[PDB]
């Protein structure tokens, strides 16, 4: 305790990395030791197992997930404006089960290295460097040598053709797997029909009658996003904005939408509408310009975004939103929407029970 | 043409849309009409199938996939300094199989607005509502109204206790899917043993061998990554970085490797190794410091990565990077990395054919 010392492969930079840590003791007075220990990749699993080992170990990131899955390794805890400094996909190399268990530090990749002035023209296919070797060999030299002891050079000639190691499966929605007549979906429902029961809600209440009842302090609250925020300024009512009310001890699971703007196939604009997109409305004083008519809510722009963070109605916007969902973009998504439409409007009107409405919907949709 | 027609629903800011065109037209000429037509949603894939419609059509992400489907969405085409500007998981929900399908503008999500005045500390949990209605129906006035007709306004609701839309699946490597001996790998590695064969290499060539070798001047060209170019820029040798060679036609895919940090779980110094990593390495001054001994390649850190880019060298890193594939991190990589380094030493020095000595890393790996 009260020391770094730091284990990294004899290939790196590890003089450098000690000046780093002499600046950190010249700085804190803790020293940090570097060493560069053979093996250390196999070692630090025999020996972070009984506790000891090095504070940091640098590896590639390949080695890291039977770490983490062994539990070696510290879930790394930086917050998301140190984030923001590294690129996304250097903190998905390093994220296992969830969790972000190192920092990225750099991205490497094998290339070919030439001679300039044995080869100016290097070659471009691999079936060509047996005939520039026999050239090369009368002259006493050699077209190509490289490590053959790990595949690691070797992998990207086997690669070439076909060869992989594992498939990724791409992340995807199951258009078979829909959660609106389980038992959670049917205990809200259930919850709001209670309310129109016991009179606290009528189930004609739509857009128009409820927001002219909150404007004019008719009703104490009302459920509504960012557009609808300038027609409550303009009135008498002072009012706040926050988390929506938990049910059953768990937090309401709004879904997030994205207003998006799409350029039709058709349109013999399209040059045109990337322009007004990218370099009018995708702007600091684009966006000011459609806010300040209806709130957008928090926006896809990092500069505008920062100086909306602050308002409480944004960041009450951004809390709902994390416990929320964004919302899938399938095709399937309209015939949801259109079923649950349906079995909502039906089970607060009488015309179906809670369960004979979810139970239609769940099968309109599947 | 010469004209661009937006769509956009009547609950948003489009007159200061209109603003935006406005000012469009004043820089350019071209004259923005913004409508706000009913069932814009529905109508958009009616018109647009006939080759009519607006050029622009704004809605939220969840109707996109159905049009991109239907092939009436322009693939958008931002280049990576735009897309920066944006957040990523916005750009997410406008991605539809693989291609970027609009521009994202905002994220929305619903909350709880109320009044401060009738009710200073709001309600936490839906099952209070019902006592704050009685109180104030006595006042002449209700807890809470919202649209009922409209299932995203009843739906954190229904999610809250468990209802879904989709189910999604992440995105997984598949274990049992390995690519180690199969036709593409098999040709590689043949490749690899016949210029063995044909003495345009040799098998017991290392990493020292090789090194030694080109920076003397005696072979041509060799493979490796960024951190043998320090030893090569203090040799004789001009050399150049450049892309792999092709094979079959088809471009060499290295694995590309995240050299990352991670935390010992038995550290008592990871705060620390934090304050280390966060403040000291992963700074313009720490990666140029230990750059300067062996260079990182590109690196993780957006500041000191711009500064990198122009390198030649670090182009041609991160294209033969982009031809690769980044390596899974799962445990089981350990395992593919031993098999197959087995299999190509074998192969290679002749102590089994390239089928027998593949068919065996596959069979280990699974
Ligand atoms: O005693 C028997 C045997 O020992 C010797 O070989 C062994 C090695 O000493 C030992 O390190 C081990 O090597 C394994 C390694 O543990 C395993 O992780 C995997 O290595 C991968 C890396 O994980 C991967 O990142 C990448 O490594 C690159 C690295 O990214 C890059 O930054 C730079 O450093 O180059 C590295 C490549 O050299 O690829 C490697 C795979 O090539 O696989 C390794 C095995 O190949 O196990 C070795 C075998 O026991 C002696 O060399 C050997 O002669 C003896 O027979
Ligand atoms: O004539 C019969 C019937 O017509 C009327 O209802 C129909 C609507 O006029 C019509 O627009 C259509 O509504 C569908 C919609 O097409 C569909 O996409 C889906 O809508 C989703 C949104 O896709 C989703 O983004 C979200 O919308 C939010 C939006 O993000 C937000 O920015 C802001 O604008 O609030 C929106 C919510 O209002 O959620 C909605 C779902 O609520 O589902 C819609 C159906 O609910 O189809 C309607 C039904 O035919 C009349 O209203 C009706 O009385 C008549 O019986």
């Amino acid at each position: 305790e009260g020391k770094l010392v730091i284990w990294i492969n004899g290939d790196k930079g590890y003089n450098g990395l000690a000046e780093v840590g002499k600046k950190f003791e010249q700085d804190t007075g803790i020293k940090v030791t570097v060493e560069h220990p053979d093996k250390l990749e196999e070692k630090f699993p025999q020996v972070a197992a009984t506790g000891d080992g090095p504070d940091i170990i640098f590896w590639a990131h390949d080695r890291f997930g039977g770490y983490a899955q062994s539990g070696l390794l510290a879930e790394v805890t930086p917050d998301k404006a140190f984030q923001d400094k590294l690129y996304p996909f250097t903190w998905d190399a390093v994220r296992y089960n969830g969790k972000l268990i190192a920092y990225p530090i750099a991205v490497e990749a094998l290339s070919l290295i030439y001679n300039k002035d044995l080869v100016p023209n290097p070659p471009k296919t691999w079936e060509e460097i047996p005939a520039l070797d026999k050239e090369l060999k009368v002259k006493g030299k050699s077209a190509i040598m490289f490590n053959l002891q790990e595949p690691y050079f070797t992998w990207p000639l086997i690669a070439a053709d076909g060869g992989y190691a594992f498939k990724f499966e791409n992340g995807k929605y199951d258009v078979k797997d829909v959660g609106v007549d389980n038992a959670g979906a049917k205990a809200g429902l259930t919850f709001l029909i209670d309310m129109i029961k016991n009179k606290n809600m009528s189930a004609d209440t739509d857009y128009s009658i409820a927001e002219a009842a909150f404007n004019k302090g008719e009703t104490a609250m009302t459920i509504n996003g960012p557009w609808a925020w300038s027609n409550i300024d303009k009135s008498k009512v002072n009012y706040g904005v926050t988390l929506l009310p938990t049910f059953k001890g768990k937090p309401s699971k709004p879904f997030v939408g994205v207003l998006s703007a799409g350029i039709n196939a058709a349109s013999p604009n399209k040059e045109l509408a990337k322009e007004f997109l990218e370099n009018y409305l995708l702007t600091d004083q684009g966006l000011e310009a459609v806010n300040k008519d209806k709130p957008l809510g928090a926006v896809a722009l990092k500069s505008f975004q920062e100086q909306l963070a602050k308002d409480p109605r944004i960041a009450a916007t951004m809390d709902n939103a994390q416990k929320g969902e964004i919302m899938p973009n399938i095709p399937q998504m309209s015939a949801f929407w259109y079923a649950v439409r349906t079995a909502v409007i039906n089970a607060a009107s009488g015309r179906q029970t809670v369960d004979a409405a979810l139970k239609d919907a769940q099968s309109r949709i599947t």
